[PDB]
């Protein structure tokens, strides 16, 4: 099970780890990957998840997308999470350096009540642009089920706690 979290509230944990490692240790039922609408898996959280599975990942994205089509923003599906987790939670928050709206990240978020428990990034944060502490608010206000996040940055995690 999850180990060494900080609990935020009744059912949102957070630690300083990279999700890739996170996800081949405790191997959940749900990793979220932080997507594009094409499931193009090149950089951030979704390159360094897709690198782990030997590119599994972005092959069967790229068949799940010519079946499909794209998510949308605030959108996701779900997928294998092949040598990472049960299944793969793939998650589009608004990307800012995109100029995408920031109130579909509330509709991000509410993809993960679907699930149990899940390990998860911030969403839209990181490369997607957003404000990581608005990010993490509204995930806790959000987000019903048991959501453990996994932060990357120690300087970051440490500025998310200790404004929180
Ligand atoms: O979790 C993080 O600290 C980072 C960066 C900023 C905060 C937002 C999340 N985030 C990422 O999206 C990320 N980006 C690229 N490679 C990564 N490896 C693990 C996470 C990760």
């Amino acid at each position: 099970s999850f180990s060494g979290y900080l609990k935020l509230t009744d059912n949102v944990y957070i630690k300083n780890a990279d999700i890739v490692e996170e996800a081949k240790k405790v191997k959940p039922t749900v990793v979220v990957n932080a997507a594009n609408v094409y499931l193009k898996h090149g950089g951030g959280v979704a390159g360094a998840l897709n690198k782990a599975t030997n590119n599994a990942m972005q092959v069967e994205s790229d068949d799940y997308i010519a079946t499909n089509g794209p998510l949308k923003v605030g959108g996701s599906c779900v997928l294998s999470g092949h040598n990472l987790a049960k299944h793969c939670l793939h998650v589009v928050g608004p990307n800012v350096n995109k100029g995408e709206d920031i109130q579909l990240l509330k509709s991000a978020y509410e993809n993960f009540n679907q699930h149990e428990v899940l390990l998860a990034p911030l969403l839209s944060a990181g490369i997607f642009g957003a404000d990581p502490i608005h990010s993490l608010r509204v995930c806790v206000d959000t987000v019903r089920t048991n959501v453990y996040l996994a932060v990357f940055d120690k300087n970051l995690y440490d500025k998310l706690v200790s404004s929180f």
